[PDB]
């Protein structure tokens, strides 16, 4: 199973929650977040916090009776797997290679935002500075 | 995608053919030994010789009218790559992932009747040693 791909398998999304803190009991059980298309990202701060394995969104302030579908749709629409209903040994490669090839757009994206926002970051940062020798 | 699992692209597999004497008008086209699972693994000593990526029978001695498919059915008729009727991206991944089963189990089979052979032959160098030291 190719470890690159993984991530398209739900025990796989499962096994990523590490000390994921609720369980059962709760309704947003690790199964329930894996089959969400979630993957634990533990942190120093929010280690609540999880990632769709697919369109990236990242969640906190999780509560136990959140459902994480629920979460998933409010917070990213957009996100594709949400609308794969069937299981994964049972998706065509032509469906597959099409998600796949969708995700690593999704990554790009989640990137290019992330590269856009640090950028506009160091531009305001200098033009205060500039600002600043016109005093 | 994951390159070992790439020969099963019969574009991939058609890339292989590099200096394949047969071209238009022969009935072994670079086309047709791909369609038939074979991939260009050519030697020094056998520059003719085409492996099944699958169940891994190697076959030299070609000829421009040889239909690569009838050459394949004739040496492996035990390669379950020739019952493949679907095209590639039309298997479930569940098929998909029950062929390289059986393609890592060929090669296993492969490997184990080459340690064989090659044993066999250390074995008559070995006997018509001993066989000379009784004269
Ligand atoms: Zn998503
Ligand atoms: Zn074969």
């Amino acid at each position: 199973l190719p470890p690159a791909w993984q991530p398209f398998l739900k025990d796989h999304r499962i096994s990523t929650f590490k000390n994921w803190p609720f369980l059962e009991g709760c309704a947003c059980t690790p199964e329930r977040m894996a089959e969400a298309g979630f993957i634990h990202c533990p942190t120093e701060n929010e280690p609540d916090l999880a990632q769709c394995f697919f369109c990236f969104k990242e969640l906190e302030g999780w509560e136990p009776d959140d459902d994480p579908i629920e979460e998933h749709k409010k917070h990213s629409s957009g996100c594709a797997f949400l609308s794969v209903k069937k299981q994964f040994e049972e998706l065509t490669l032509g469906e597959f290679l099409k998600l796949d090839r969708e995700r690593a757009k999704n990554k790009i994206a989640k990137e290019t935002n992330n590269k856009k926002k640090e950028f506009e970051e160091t531009a305001k940062k200098v033009r205060r500075a500039i600002e600043q020798l016109a005093a």
